[PDB]
């Protein structure tokens, strides 16, 4: 998170770090048992650690926690990121507490100028290199698909949306990955991609969750 804010141990329950011997990517717990991400972050051997706050130190609140599966959606398409969704299932349930909480799913598409809050544990920096160790948060609203498709040119997608700032300053960046875009307690994004971070013209993009919900809720039922 570039130009964000320090959230706040555990301000954010429903975050989690996704973990195979180091932090590679965000996610959203979305039950005791399920974890939403990017599909760009499957990888084999990923460890789920919720109740994170600081990433390098146990500080007593965490849950680490073995990916028993993954599932990345079936229309993938890694080129061009469309349908970048993934589930995770966990080897056994979460204990969920006002430290680990589950984030509810939408029940509706958010519009253009809802505000929301994203959140990880990625660069910091737009021009060099720094990654925090404590979870950072971003304030920033959902940008109309019109602004989006201009920033853009021919990458766009109806499961996609921007969020963030024309102006640059503040923005998603790299390892922040998977994680929340929240707004008015639902989940509706997942930090997908973009060009560099906090750049003029160039937003972040962010997987359009609520496209996924049946397919989400389906295939949690089954698996
Ligand atoms: C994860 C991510 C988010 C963004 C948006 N600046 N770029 N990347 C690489
Ligand atoms: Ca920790």
């Amino acid at each position: 998170i570039v130009g964000g804010y320090t959230c706040g141990a555990n301000t954010v329950p429903y975050q989690v770090s996704l973990n195979s011997g180091y932090h590679f990517c965000g996610g959203s717990l979305i039950n005791s048992q399920w974890v939403v991400s990017a599909a760009h972050c499957y990888k084999s051997g990923i460890q789920v650690r919720l109740g994170e706050d600081n990433i390098n130190v146990v500080e007593g609140n965490e849950q680490f926690i073995s990916a028993s599966k993954s599932i990345v959606h079936p229309s993938y398409n890694s080129n061009t990121l469309n349908n970048d969704i993934m589930l995770i299932k966990l080897k056994s349930a979460a204990s969920l507490n006002s430290r680990v909480a589950s984030i509810s799913l939408p029940t509706s598409c958010a519009s253009a100028g809802t505000q929301c809050l994203i959140s990880g544990w990625g660069n910091t920096k737009s021009s060099g290199t720094s990654y925090p160790d404590v979870l950072k948060c971003l304030k920033a609203p959902i940008l109309s698909d019109s602004s989006c498709k201009s920033a853009y040119p021919g990458q766009i997608t109806s499961n996609m949306f921007c969020a963030g700032y024309l102006e640059g300053g503040k923005d998603s960046c790299q390892g922040d990955s998977g994680g929340p875009v929240v707004c008015s307690g639902k989940l509706q994004g997942i930090v997908s991609w973009g060009s560099g971070c906090a750049q003029k013209n160039k937003p972040g993009v962010y997987t359009k969750v609520c496209n996924y919900v049946s397919w989400i809720k389906q295939t949690i039922a089954s698996n």
